[PDB]
């Protein structure tokens, strides 16, 4: 993730005037919609946390979680650290991000600090429920001037994506003033 | 540098007892001794400063600031960010990095942060003189409990290093409280 470093810019846009930093929901709400649809039920939740944080869950089948043979690590964490821009290029912007993994009836949790696993993936409990959730803190020493998310940003594209995807419901929650939409279509 | 990064402990030694915190410096020192070898005066000048950072300087030849062939940046820069362990984990785990290499009649500059260059190596003025200087702030979110430097670990370590390197003289400074110590064998 070095040259995503190096370069934020290149990878995500403009760091300075707020777009590259809503570009960094905007990628991780992506991957989200794909995990979506490959399920039944679809649901997406967005929510705006009050320590300027975004947090994205789907109710999808889970990241794959066991060890890639090559990488050494799991391949939750391959996705999340090897070069849509991709994810990892989140996490490389982010100083933090906390991945929770359900899936084959387990949580799995990992924290990343500049893109770096503090610790492997790890199996922390049980569950019956399946599904990813990320949430990430933007990198204050890249995201100059425009540090804080504008919920109209978010939510006239949220609202832009669901008519692209049938079926999928799309929950958009602000815990700085308890603001919340939902965006669901339908059609096909 | 991500594997280094992942696993601090594993390339620089114990970053919570003080271990790898002056290992960082022994690494810095052990390419400044090689470089003040191969030159005439045969200097290095070690200094703690009152930020909890430590310089090394030495008179050598500079080391080389023309760009790499293969990797297309200066030949510098992949000596500080591709991986005696190397100077690229020291980089690496130090949340600042300061390099000036004096060569050629040059000074060039580069800063890094958390081994991430802020901009390419650049030529900065003239100068008569040779010679490398590296100064390090190490990543207080890499060394806990043990941050500062202690002058008494460093000396020891310069004093069996002198006379391993005869020749080379060996200047230790505390900017803290002025304490100071020339090893010359
Ligand atoms: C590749 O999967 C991801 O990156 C991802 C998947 C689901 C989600 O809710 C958020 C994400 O960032
Ligand atoms: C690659 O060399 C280095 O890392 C270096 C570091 C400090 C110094 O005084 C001289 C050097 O050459
Ligand atoms: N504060 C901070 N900034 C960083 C950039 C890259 C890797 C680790 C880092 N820690």
């Amino acid at each position: 993730l070095d040259a995503v470093r190096k370069r934020p810019g290149m990878y995500i846009g403009d760091t300075d005037d707020g777009t590259g930093l809503h570009h960094m929901v905007f990628e991780v709400v992506d991957n989200a919609i794909d995990e979506a649809l490959a399920g039944h039920c679809k649901e997406i939740i967005v929510t705006i946390h009050a320590d300027n944080s975004v947090s994205v869950q789907d109710d999808g089948r889970g990241i794959p979680t066991g060890i890639h043979p090559e990488e050494g690590v799991s391949a939750a964490e391959v996705i999340m650290t090897v070069l849509g821009v991709g994810v990892s290029v989140v996490n490389a912007l982010s100083q933090k991000l906390e991945l929770v993994i359900q899936r084959e009836g387990k949580i799995h949790r990992q924290i990343y600090e500049h893109g770096v696993p503090q610790a492997p993936l790890a199996v922390t409990g049980e569950t019956e429920k399946t599904g990813t959730m990320v949430r990430f803190w933007p990198s204050l020493e890249t995201f100059t001037n425009v540090t804080e998310f504008e919920y109209e940003i978010l939510a006239k594209r949220l609202r832009e994506l669901s008519f692209l995807n049938s079926g999928v419901s799309i929950r958009l929650r602000d815990k700085r003033d308890g603001k919340e939409d939902h965006f669901h279509y339908e059609g096909g």
